[PDB]
């Protein structure tokens, strides 16, 4: 009964236009304890107790959930005007968009997830569903990683193999990730199909490095995608390598 504080009222909410198309994600005004309102996003679907230690999480990194809504369930977190850390990526190729991104700004993007992973990694907590696609920018342009609780190609090989899924495929999705920011944006494996992924990385083979990224960096990427899990580096490590790259540039 005690985890009722992360129950929200249904009449401090109101909800705006769709943001995104398991369930819908709307805009919304969340009414707060202060008085004022702030910008939401709401995203549709036991389940209080997970919500309710996701609410609890306190780190620059990693999205805070402010509550939920019910029986019909609604989660809610603050919107982040910038958007995702992918379309981000995207537009900065494009003029209107961002400018182009420094090596510096995409190695401090890493840095913040890494950060953001650490953090749910001390507390047990597996993401599941890690992509830039999730990964959010704030106002000041740090990133926090989002849409964890609760992807064929960020799937680690043990996981498309079998059921087990545990930080280390967390790792995994994080190395893609970071693919993902070195090539700005690009789809993993280019010419590969999603249904010959398991067989594809079967036969030993991984993410191509990107054209003009250090192989420091992609030492490290490569490092996330080791067939055991166990040879995978831990999120405090890469976290570290990470910043130490971006200190030597
Ligand atoms: N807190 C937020 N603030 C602003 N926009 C958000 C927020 N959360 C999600 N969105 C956007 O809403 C749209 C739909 O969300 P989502 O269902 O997470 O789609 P997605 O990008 O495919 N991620 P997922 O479904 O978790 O793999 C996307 O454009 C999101 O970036
Ligand atoms: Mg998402």
């Amino acid at each position: 009964n005690k985890l009722e504080d992360v129950v929200i009222d249904r009449n401090l909410l109101i909800l705006g236009k769709i943001l995104g198309e398991f369930g819908s994600v709307m805009e919304g005004n969340l009414k707060q304890e202060d008085g004022t309102s702030l910008k939401v996003a709401v995203k549709t679907m036991e389940f209080l107790s997970e919500a309710a230690c996701m609410k609890d999480f306190s780190h620059p990194n990693v999205i805070r959930l402010l509550g939920v809504c019910i029986p019909k369930p609604m989660v809610i977190l603050p919107f982040m005007k910038y958007g995702d850390l992918h379309t981000y990526l995207l537009y900065s190729r494009l003029e209107t968009g961002p400018k182009h991104i420094p090596l510096q700004t995409l190695l401090k993007f890493m840095v913040d997830i890494a950060l953001g992973m650490e953090y749910l990694s001390n507390r047990n907590f597996l993401h599941r569903d890690l992509a830039a696609r999730n990964c959010m920018l704030r106002d000041d342009m740090t990133v926090c990683v989002a849409d964890f609780g609760l992807p064929v190609k960020w799937i680690a090989i043990e996981s498309l193999a079998d059921r087990v899924y545990t930080s280390k495929s967390d790792v995994w999705a994080f190395g893609v990730t970071m693919w993902e920011i070195a090539t700005r944006g690009m789809t993993p494996y280019p010419g590969v199909q999603n249904h010959e992924m398991y067989d594809y990385l079967l036969h030993g083979h991984r993410l191509k490095q990107p054209e003009d990224c250090l192989d420091e960096l992609y030492e490290i990427m490569y490092s996330c995608w080791r067939t055991d899990p166990l040879d995978r580096p831990t999120f405090s490590v890469l976290r570290l390598q990470l910043e130490k790259l971006l200190e030597s540039l």
